[PDB]
C-alpha cells in the first residue's frame, strides 16, 4: 500500500549550470529531484558566470526550461556591486540570496553596510534568503530589524544557531529557516568514515549535540531543503575539496526513515518539505501534482545514487526504510521505480505562471 | 596662558597587574595616566589571573589601591562559566566586558548563547562593554535587543562599524560606542613605518577612507579612549608580536593638536573625555580636581614616552600642539611638567565612593 503525497519542494539546490556541468546540469540535478520525490526545485545563484544581473538570470531561464525535469524558479544573487539594480527583473526571480560567509570573488559582501543597502533596495515582498553561520546569523537577524523585514536563513546546523533563531522568533521576529539533511543523519562522528576531502561541507558537520539539538527544536525549523551541491569525487578527493554534498535523491529516503522511527510525524515532514516552502516563498500549486511511496522497503544507500552527475554520497551505507515508486508532474508519469520519464525541456518556470508571480501593493 | 580642563577619564586601559607586570603596573600606567591629563581609568579584566571571579576582583582591588597613583574603577570580565555568578560583586566593578573575538582561552566565548546568557544575567542597571569587530558589532546588537538592554562598543575602527552604529541610533536602539586615537591619527599609511610587529592591533589599523569615515562621523562617537595596551618592545618586534598600543601619554596631545586645527571644538572633545564616560559608567566627580594643558606648544612625538613600561609607541615623529602642565587630583598636585608627584597608592577606587554606586530599583 503505497502513500501519496504532494509535489514536494526543495528550496536550496545547486544545479551548475551554467558554468560546472561536469558536476551536474539542469537534466541532471531535476532527474534526481524527481528521483527524490521533489517536484519543484529553487537554484541558487553561485554558477559561472553567476546570476548577478539581468542577462545572466535571462541566460539561466532559458538553460533551465531547456533542461529542467520539474518545475523551477531561480535565485538572483546579491554582489557588492548589483543593489538598486535588480528592481526591474526581482518579481521573475525565486528571491534574492546573500552569501555572508566564504564565497566566491563575485558574491563576496565586504561590509555588512552592503548588507543593508541590498534589504533597503531589493523589494520589501520578495523574500531574501541569508547563508549565514554562527554570529553571521545574529548580524544578519540585526540589519534585518533595521531594515523592518523578514529574512530566512540557510542550514542552520548548530545548536547556537537554532537557539538564537528560536530567541528570535520568541520576540515576534519575522525570521525563518531550513535545515538540511546531512546536519540531521550526520556528525562529527562520521568523519572519520568520509574523511577530510569527501566531509568538507559548509555549514559543517555538527558534533552529536548539534544534531540533537536540531531535533528537540524541531518546532522552530520551517523547512528541510537539501542545499544539493554536487561536486565530482575528484574534486571531493582532490587537494583543494569544495564544500557541498549531494543531496536530491537520499534526502526524502532518509527523512521516511525517521518518520517510521517516530522521530517526527508524516505530517511534521510535509508542512517542512511542502506547506512552509510554498508560504514563504510564495511557490504556487502544481496541478495533478503527486508522489507515491513505499514506507516498508528496506534497502540501503549504495556508494551513489542514480542520476546526480556527482556520483559519490555521504550517506553510503546507511540503512533507510522509504522509497519514492511514482511521481506525477502536471498529468504526466515523470518517474516510476528508477526510470525518469519526462523529457529535459517538461519543466517550467513557476514564476512565469499568473497564480506564481508575488502578490504585492500597486 | 593655560587652559583648565575636568578631570578626564579614560574607560579603556589595560594595566597589566595582576600577571603582566614587565609591561606595565598600576603605579607606572597611573602615572603615565596622569602625565597625559587623565585622572580617572577603568581597567581591563584580561589581566592573569583574569577578573572573572570574587576572588580575582579581590586580588585586584587591593593590588590598584596600593598601586594606583590616579583614581579607578575595575572591570569584570565574561567567561564561559561565570554567567550568572557575579552577582553579588557586580556593583563593586566598572561593568562587565565580553570579548567577542580574538581573545585568551580564559575569556573566550564559543557560542552567541553564551553572549545572550551574560546580557539575561548581569545586573540590568550596570554596564555591559564589548570588544566587537565588524559583523561582530552586528551581532552583539541583536543580542542586546532581544535581551531589552544597552551595549557599549570599544574602539570603533571602521567606516562599516561607525555606519552600522549610526544606522542603530537612528532607530533609536541604546547603543553607545567609542574610538581610540590610534584610529583617528593613524591609517594603513602608516604600516610601511611601523613594520608588521609594531602595527599589530585590534582592531588592526583603517583605512585612510576608515579613518575619514570616522571624523565625519564624530557626532556618533559617544567617548574617547585609549585602549591602552602595553606590550615591551621586544614583544613587538618578536616572532609573535601580541597586539596593542601603549596610549595614555599620547592620546590628548593628539587630540588638542586637533582642536587646535578645528577638527573638533574643545567642547567636543570633553564631551568625549569627560562627560559621556562619566554618564555611560555613571562615574562619580572627583572633588578639586583639573587639568592644566598649554595649546601653544609645538613637540615631536620621541621614541618612548616617559612612563609606561611599554617603552615604545607608534606615534613616534608625529608633530602635535598642546601639552598637559598640571594636573591636580583631590587638591593634591599629582603632575606637573613631566615630574609625577603624588605615590602609589593615591588612588582610590570611584565604586567605593558613596556617590559612584550606580542607583538601582530596590
Ligand atoms: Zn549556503
Ligand atoms: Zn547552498
Ligand atoms: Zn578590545
Ligand atoms: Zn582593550
Amino acid at each position: 500500500k503505497l502513500v501519496r503525497l504532494p509535489g514536494l519542494i526543495d528550496v536550496h539546490v545547486h544545479l551548475r549550470e551554467p558554468g560546472g556541468t561536469h558536476k551536474e546540469d539542469f537534466a541532471s540535478g531535476t532527474a534526481a529531484a524527481l528521483a527524490g520525490g521533489i517536484t519543484m526545485v529553487c537554484a541558487m545563484p553561485n554558477t559561472r558566470p553567476p546570476i548577478i544581473d539581468a542577462p545572466a538570470l535571462a541566460l539561466a531561464q532559458k538553460l533551465a526550461e531547456a533542461g529542467a525535469r520539474c518545475d523551477f524558479a531561480l535565485f538572483l544573487g546579491a554582489s557588492s556591486e548589483n543593489a538598486g539594480t535588480l528592481g526591474t527583473v526581482a518579481g521573475s526571480a525565486a528571491g534574492l540570496k546573500l552569501y555572508l560567509n566564504e564565497t566566491f570573488s563575485e558574491l563576496r559582501l565586504d561590509s555588512v553596510v552592503q548588507w543593508m543597502e541590498h534589504f533597503e533596495t531589493w523589494p520589501s515582498h520578495l523574500p531574501i534568503v541569508a547563508h549565514a553561520e554562527q554570529q553571521t546569523v545574529a548580524a544578519v537577524l540585526m540589519v534585518a530589524q533595521l531594515t523592518q523585514r523578514s529574512v530566512h536563513i540557510s542550514h542552520v546546523a548548530r545548536k547556537e544557531e537554532i537557539l538564537l533563531i528560536k530567541a528570535a522568533k520568541a520576540r515576534g521576529l519575522p525570521v525563518t529557516c531550513e535545515v538540511a539533511p546531512h546536519h540531521l543523519f550526520l556528525s562529527h562522528d562520521d568523519l572519520e568514515r568520509l574523511g577530510p576531502g569527501k566531509g568538507e561541507v559548509r555549514p559543517e558537520l555538527g558534533s552529536r549535540q548539534d544534531v540533537e539539538a536540531l531535533w528537540e527544536n524541531m518546532a522552530v525549523i520551517d523547512c528541510f531543503a537539501s542545499d544539493h551541491a554536487p561536486h565530482t569525487l575528484e574534486e571531493k578527493c582532490g587537494s583543494r575539496p569544495p564544500p557541498g554534498f549531494p543531496g536530491l535523491e537520499t534526502m526524502l529516503p532518509l527523512l521516511l526513515t525517521a518518520v517510521s522511527e517516530g522521530r517526527l510525524s508524516l505530517d511534521d515532514l510535509l508542512q517542512r518539505l511542502h506547506h512552509n516552502p510554498r508560504r514563504i516563498f510564495h511557490l504556487p500549486p502544481q496541478e495533478d501534482t503527486y508522489v507515491e511511496v513505499d514506507l516498508e522497503h528496506e534497502w540501503t544507500i549504495p556508494s551513489h545514487m542514480p542520476f546526480s552527475k556527482a556520483h559519490w554520497t555521504p550517506f553510503e551505507g546507511q540503512k533507510v526504510k522509504g522509497t519514492v515508486r511514482r511521481v506525477v508532474l502536471r498529468g504526466e508519469v515523470a518517474y516510476i521505480d528508477g526510470q525518469v520519464l519526462v523529457p529535459p525541456g517538461y519543466g517550467q518556470d513557476v514564476r512565469k505562471w499568473p497564480q506564481g508571480a508575488v502578490p504585492q501593493l500597486p
